[PDB]
């Protein structure tokens, strides 16, 4: 199984929307990812950005893999970090090396960008994500806090 | 641009303030080489500070940096919305338990509303008692796993 990955460009909005739809299905959150999508222009501008990366894998027109990530140019040093925000593999194509291929592609992008590190977070109970990122990287258990900007402090 | 115990948003013409914030990070995180000894050029910091997706907040007591907040604005892909990620936050040990951190975060909320960002989030390590205590009061906590991946190794 030789998985082909592709870096989605601003002239490929449809492929981007297909990836978004993939996210909604695999994360079981269709409205968030399918029913509230940005305009063509917004997606074109975001994909044109140097600090956003969208990778994908397709099989016969169907999106089977998707990776959305940000490039964070650091403030303490002239260095960059790659932050994987969302990663999903179609339930129909699991354990075929799709996820591995995306991350390998992202490494190539990271190298040509001069980024020194890639990171990503997994939820507890997300057994496959934990399995993948454990094999590919070093685990650190941390805490996440969501803060409402509209509430008083 | 806020009066609490003095918070300001650092612009591209305020490199000295930015480096001061960086130096503060190094001392309070006990990692001086990372934050003081390897700092970017004036041009790099000016370009980064000019960016719409980076935010640097500072608290001054006497022209002396006593607080700092460095954050990224993540324009999302699934929807036309934005998230603000706090990367580093530190308060001078000389000004602890004075509302400095709360001030900066209150200032960040204003920036978030102004930008239209719907959420602010931040990560903390186990053992960092003051950060955990602060963030537990200001928002909702969820335990997650962080993974570091080296781009130079094979998959």
């Amino acid at each position: 199984s030789i998985i082909a990955t592709v870096k989605i460009g601003p002239d490929e909005i449809s492929a981007m929307r297909a990836v978004l739809d993939l996210f909604g299905k695999e994360f079981e959150d269709i409205p968030t990812y399918s029913d509230r999508q940005p305009t063509n222009e917004y997606l074109a501008n975001l994909l044109h950005s140097e600090t956003f990366i969208a990778l994908a894998a397709f099989d016969r027109g169907t999106a089977i893999g998707g990776l959305a990530a940000y490039v964070l140019p650091k403030f303490e040093q002239a260095r960059s970090e790659i932050y994987i925000y969302d990663l999903a593999v179609a339930s129909s194509h699991r354990r075929l090396g799709v996820a591995t291929a995306l991350i390998s592609h992202l490494k190539r992008v990271a190298v040509e960008l001069g980024a020194y590190v890639i990171y990503v977070q997994a939820d507890y109970g997300d057994d496959p994500a934990v399995a993948l990122y454990t094999k590919l990287g070093v685990r650190e258990d941390v805490m996440h806090f969501d803060i409402d900007p509209r509430t008083a402090t």
